[PDB]
């Protein structure tokens, strides 16, 4: 068989990653979006990771005359037309549980409409959007504090999974399909959300306007913005002033506080600079103090340093531990894959110290990884020549 | 105590008369909106009831300063402020399940939204909108042809039993209240639809496309337009056209088939006008052919004419009783009160067939209704002195 990769991201790259270590005698190409330009950002180049990887690039076009081939749409962007191809082996992940939510920003939509799930779909492609036959679909809740970001995520992950389950029965040829209700069938287009001017409608109640905020946090992209202040988070009070929605009854630093038509709200302004800093050298206790929401110290700027990755690469012991104890991954990585290993291997070996190691392969650090380049903190310090510094990391199970 | 009843339609008649009826000792007020002429409608005028009915109308002014009142708001026009009475024995009845579906249209947007079910919601009025704690409330399901229209009346109807259900205790002080929850909590504003340039939308999914006709259904005031023809219900074809959403497919005199992002959409025009006409003279079978949607047998126009209405005066006996067997009203009655004898007896008058009604009153024909002025059939009779009709009708049971 021939297997054709169309798509992007992490789910692209993943599900091709398996399939190079699962599937020989599988001939693959790959046919890349739009603005994949080669450049690793929140995800992966998928263009890149082919580059690398040997797998040839081919045009859409191409990909039309290619028989014997299976065609598998993985967040692509270009729209796949079946009369073009000799056959009809011919799928797509779309990332909701069909029939809701066909076309466009699944990760905002089910926020806004303040559901309590949403999912994954795979099914094959026929010529209209998203509406063709689903073979597997598995949904999962919504968190209660769920935003863009962290759902768009839980896609990503669960679309990689379901595809991965899936491809032997799809490469076979055996595998069910049921068509897709008219009945709760919705679809949002481009238009539907301006990303490029985004408003709040602060003539809502507090918690449509949170799913508002909530919806429209995705940092890589944007943060919500109200009174030329970004947010990142907020809660419900108690209070309900009297004056009109969108009041701005209190306005400093920390937060905005807005009346709406019930309790009055209060949003957090983003710190998220200034927890970074503050994992240089700060105490656990000074960073619990400077949050706002505990969400913050799961986030990461573009270079996908987290408050954990900060700490790591400045031996902030104190900070590791904590943050560990507030789940976040000890094996957390950066968008190159640099592991906090890496991190904090480096603070060994600028400090000298290396009294910290042990409580931290303790606490689950793991030194077997491998970066995007395929290489382990051992093979880092091999060829920087770090002998010492290899040894004695060497004897930790 | 005095008992100040603020509001328009069938709901503040229907509770003032039940409290003329079961409360003396209480001294009626009425406050009326702003729009309410006297004229009656599909729902009656509250002015024209209480200047009949002797019950003095007030300015909200002066409802301000009754002292040992109770304020009872029942679609009222005007916000109350509960600083401007010395006491806090103010109610409202909210067309919604709240704290779902504050401030307006809420006979439209639980089916926009595709909700299942709606309510009514007893409250307190507090200093916003539909925002003070609840009494007492009751839910109801959506049918799945549900319109605007046949939501509204269940509104008005169940809002008056809540009402009269909880009277008592209003009166008395002794019923209990809940604070509204922060979380569900949604409101729609005067501009979250514009009635006077409706648009459907109709890059959405068949199913969105109906659950909006239905949602702007509602004869009264508008009927939804596509392409200058007024549309009375429809359903989701099997077929899938490749063309874009919003491809007119066919049109005709009876029909316009829509390409949708999904399945094909059949759009009935409305001919109510015709349904009417015909049920004059025509057969039951005549008549089930040219509908395209039994949801037409319940229409009325402008003045209250249903189809069960027009068979009766127009004494065709076939139609009457085949309407009754689809589950229409025998005891139908146009927006005056007059019911379906009413007009059967005027049949009876010029034409001097007598022969019909036994079948009727065997179907369940009530002749001892009264219309809004208080008169019922023999009333009539007797005052135009068709004593002959008076007595062959008086013989039945
Ligand atoms: C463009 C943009 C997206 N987002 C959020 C919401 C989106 O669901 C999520 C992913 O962005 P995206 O550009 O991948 O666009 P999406 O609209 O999510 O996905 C569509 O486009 C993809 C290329 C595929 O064809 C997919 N099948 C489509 O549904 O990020 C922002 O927060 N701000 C933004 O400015
Ligand atoms: C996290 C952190 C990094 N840095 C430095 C370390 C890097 O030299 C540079 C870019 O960071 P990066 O996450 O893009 O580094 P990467 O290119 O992913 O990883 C390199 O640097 C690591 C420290 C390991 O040595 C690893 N073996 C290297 O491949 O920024 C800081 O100065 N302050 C910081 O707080
Ligand atoms: C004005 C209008 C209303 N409708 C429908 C939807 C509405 O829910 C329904 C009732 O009309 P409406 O003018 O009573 O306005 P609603 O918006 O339903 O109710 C508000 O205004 C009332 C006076 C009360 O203050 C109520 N508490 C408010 O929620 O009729 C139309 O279909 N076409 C229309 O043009
Ligand atoms: C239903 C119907 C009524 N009419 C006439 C009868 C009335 O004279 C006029 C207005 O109808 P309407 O529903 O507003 O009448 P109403 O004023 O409600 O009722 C009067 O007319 C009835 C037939 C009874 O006599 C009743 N006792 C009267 O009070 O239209 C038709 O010509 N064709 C019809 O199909
Ligand atoms: N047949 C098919 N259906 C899909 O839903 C789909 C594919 N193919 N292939 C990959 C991806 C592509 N999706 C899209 C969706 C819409 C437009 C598009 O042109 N959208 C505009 C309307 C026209 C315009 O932009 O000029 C819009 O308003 O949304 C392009 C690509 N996609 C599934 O992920
Ligand atoms: N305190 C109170 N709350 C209510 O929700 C309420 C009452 N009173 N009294 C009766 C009725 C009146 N509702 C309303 C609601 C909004 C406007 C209003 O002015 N609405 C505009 C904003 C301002 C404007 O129109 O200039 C809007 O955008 O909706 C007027 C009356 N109503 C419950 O039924
Ligand atoms: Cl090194
Ligand atoms: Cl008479
Ligand atoms: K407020
Ligand atoms: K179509
Ligand atoms: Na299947
Ligand atoms: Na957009
Ligand atoms: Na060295
Ligand atoms: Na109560
Ligand atoms: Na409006
Ligand atoms: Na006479």
């Amino acid at each position: 068989m021939k297997l054709i990769i169309a798509g992007k991201n992490n789910i692209a790259v993943d599900v091709t990653k398996w399939i190079i270590k699962t599937i020989s005698d599988i001939e693959l190409y790959s046919v890349c979006n739009e603005n994949d330009h080669g450049n690793d950002s929140f995800q992966l180049s998928f263009k890149k990771f082919c580059i690398q990887f040997n797998i040839p690039i081919i045009s859409l076009e191409d990909a039309y005359h290619l028989e014997d081939a299976i065609f598998l749409s993985l967040e692509f962007d270009k729209i796949i037309h079946p009369s073009k191809f000799t056959h009809n082996r011919i799928f797509n992940i779309h990332f909701s549980y069909l029939p809701a939510y066909k076309g466009m920003y699944t990760s905002a939509w089910p926020i806004l409409n303040n559901e309590q799930e949403s999912g994954v779909t795979l099914h094959k492609i026929d010529h209209g959007i998203d509406t063709g036959a689903i073979i597997d679909q598995q949904k999962f809740p919504l968190d209660i504090e769920e935003t863009a970001k962290t759902l768009y995520l839980k896609y990503i992950k669960i679309g990689t999974e379901i595809v991965i389950k899936n491809l032997p029965a799809l490469i076979s040829g055996n595998y069910s399909i049921v068509e897709q209700s008219a009945i709760k069938s919705s679809y949002y287009s481009k238009k539907s959300i301006d990303y490029k001017n985004l408003m709040i409608d602060l003539n809502k109640t507090a918690h449509e306007i949170l799913q508002q905020i909530r919806a429209f946090t995705f940092r890589d992209y944007q943060l919500p913005r109200i009174d030329d202040i970004d947010i990142f988070h907020g809660e419900i009070l108690s209070s309900k002033s009297l004056s009109k929605p969108g009041t701005i009854l209190e306005k400093n630093n920390y937060h905005l506080i807005l009346s709406t038509i019930d309790y009055d709200i209060k949003l957090y302004s983003d710190n998220f600079d200034e927890i970074l800093t503050a994992c240089e050298d700060k105490s656990p206790e000074f960073i619990s103090k400077l949050l706002k929401t505990e969400n913050i110290l799961f986030e990461k700027n573009h270079l996908g340093w987290s408050p954990i990755i900060i700490a790591a690469y400045h031996g902030n012991m104190d900070v590791i531990e904590w943050l560990v104890s507030k789940g976040v991954n000890i094996n957390d990585r950066n968008y190159k894959g640099t592991t906090v290993a890496m991190y904090f291997k480096d603070y060994m070996l600028r400090s000298g110290n290396y009294t910290g190691l042990e409580n931290l392969i303790n606490l689950g650090l793991d030194l077997f990884l491998k970066d995007n380049e395929g290489l382990s903190v051992f093979d880092y310090m091999r060829k920087n020549k770090n002998i010492e510094l290899f040894n004695f990391m060497s004897t930790f199970n």
